[PDB]
């Protein structure tokens, strides 16, 4: 029962199934 996925802050996933739209990298999420 994981959630906000511990790579992003937009998702409540594992990395694995992690895909986070802010930018072209990986997790370029602006607030973490
Ligand atoms: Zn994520």
């Amino acid at each position: 029962v994981p959630g906000l996925c511990p790579r992003c802050k937009r998702g409540k996933h594992w990395a694995n199934e992690c895909k986070s739209k802010t930018d072209n990298q990986g997790n370029p999420i602006p607030p973490h």
